[PDB]
């Protein structure tokens, strides 16, 4: 039926955490950066579509601390920060509550849909919410088609517009600023398609604006062939954005197109290990000096659609740098251990450069200096096979990054890379379904 179609469904998940950093001024201490142990919990409720054309979706979750050592930093992204709003952060403290992350209607009429109200970028755009366990929440709407021509392909496209957003660690919804936190910035919008010729190529592109500030810009070419009968997949990635301020003021980022440039490789052998080998290539001169798929600058502002993820703790987004990783995710099934995985992976990154200018330079700025980032990690995971936790999942996951270089961290026109740092996460992820 229609509106009675509904589902409720939700989950509790546990996090734990401890993670250091080399303190490059103090003596080389590593110093206790993040040490925590926080819950998640929602509630998720979904209706049918009555006369298929009239919905409505509400979601709400909980972040409640148990654990915090004193000498941790802010904000640690799964409790909520004590600053409501992303613009006043003042990285002093995590707190408790409740957010509504899901609140609004949804239409479908034809090949049309469109939702609005406190809303997740579903369609083609290349506008996203940040991720912790739940996403962040854009205030707009989106409207999109899909348009299916069976053997010839399938083409969808969407819009999507919102002047206001909280991260999932933010209590309240803030407006959208220049990189001075007090110009203002009206909206954020964007439109973006994707055809798909249904012989494995896909292509996917979008372009993006903060209103009277960047132009942003999206494209992926996908391809899947089989090997020895498995799948090869493959792709090749574009990110750009340029700004419509050069005249070396705080809110000027980039001189000319800034773009991170990737490739993608990925392949199951022997049906039990995943294989995954993946490069970067990333241009950002002006005063940043690294990329960012999103746009606006501020720190948790907003965020935008980046399909490069390698949880090895550093964006490897700077300013020339090229970057390599492998991972393999080991499937345990074969030694009579199903649903238990275990995996490793490595980044090589060299080539990255400082920003080209500075109006406050630092004792370490020089600009033609190059420098190498790297790190590896090591991963656990067990997911429950039956019974009356069928589904949960438990997962462990190590890092160590290696810096390569003496600047401290922040530091040297390096703005987006951090010191030497080991860092171990545990988390348990247990879905539930109501309806
Ligand atoms: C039924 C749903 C039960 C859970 C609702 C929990 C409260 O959820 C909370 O509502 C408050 C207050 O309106 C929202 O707050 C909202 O209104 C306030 C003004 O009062 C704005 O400053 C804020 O930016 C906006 O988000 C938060 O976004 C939301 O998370
Ligand atoms: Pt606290
Ligand atoms: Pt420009
Ligand atoms: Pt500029
Ligand atoms: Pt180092």
């Amino acid at each position: 039926g229609f509106i009675d179609d509904s589902t409720l469904t939700g989950g509790i998940y546990y996090w734990q955490r401890e993670r250091d950093r080399k303190d490059v001024t103090d003596g080389d201490k590593y110093k206790t950066n993040l040490s925590h142990s926080t819950w998640n919990a929602n509630l998720d409720f979904q209706s049918g579509y009555a006369a298929d054309m009239f919905g409505l979706d509400i979601a709400a979750f909980t972040a409640i601390e148990m654990a915090e050592n004193g000498d941790s930093s802010h904000p640690n992204e799964i409790a909520f920060s004590k600053s409501n709003k992303a613009y006043d952060e003042d990285w002093s403290g995590d707190k408790s509550g409740i957010s509504l992350y899901k609140a609004a209607a949804k239409f479908k009429y034809g090949p049309v849909w469109a939702r609005a109200g406190y809303i997740q970028p579903t369609g083609q755009t290349l506008l996203a919410p940040h991720w912790s366990f739940m996403p962040g929440t854009y205030q707009g709407a989106e409207a999109g088609a899909n348009f299916d021509y069976g053997d010839a392909g399938a083409l969808s496209f969407s819009y999507m517009w919102t002047n206001e957003y909280k991260a999932p660690w933010h209590l309240e919804m803030d407006e959208f600023y220049q990189n001075d936190k007090t110009t203002k910035v009206d909206y954020l919008h964007s439109f973006g398609a994707k055809y798909d010729f249904k012989n494995n190529f896909v292509l996917e592109a979008a372009f993006g604006q903060a209103e009277g500030y960047i132009d942003q810009y999206f494209a992926k070419a996908s391809y899947k062939f089989d090997i020895a009968g498995s799948p090869l997949t493959t792709s090749y990635q574009f990110y750009g954005t340029r700004d419509k301020v050069d005249d070396r003021s705080v809110n000027d980022l980039y001189d000319g197109t800034a773009w991170l440039q990737a490739l993608t490789f990925g392949y199951r052998a022997a049906d039990v290990v995943d294989l995954r080998l993946e490069g970067t290539w990333v241009k950002a001169d002006g005063q940043q000096g690294y990329f960012l798929q999103r746009m606006t600058p501020t720190y948790a502002s907003s965020n935008g659609r980046l399909d490069i993820w390698w949880d090895n703790r550093s964006d490897f987004n700077a300013n020339g740098e090229k970057a390599v990783f492998f991972g393999a995710m080991y499937d345990l099934k074969n030694w009579n251990l199903p649903g238990f995985a275990i995996g490793a992976s490595y980044v090589y990154a060299w080539d990255a450069k400082p920003a080209t200018w500075q109006s406050n330079p630092d004792a370490y700025y020089d600009k033609n200096r190059t420098i190498e980032e790297s790190a590896y990690s090591l991963d656990a995971v067990y997911t429950i096979q039956d019974g009356r936790a069928k589904g949960t999942m438990f997962k462990l996951h190590f890092t160590e990054y290696d810096n390569h270089s003496d600047i401290p961290s922040w530091g040297g026109g390096y703005g987006n890379i951090f010191q030497d740092e080991r860092d171990v996460k545990f988390m348990v992820i247990a879905p539930f379904t109501i309806f």
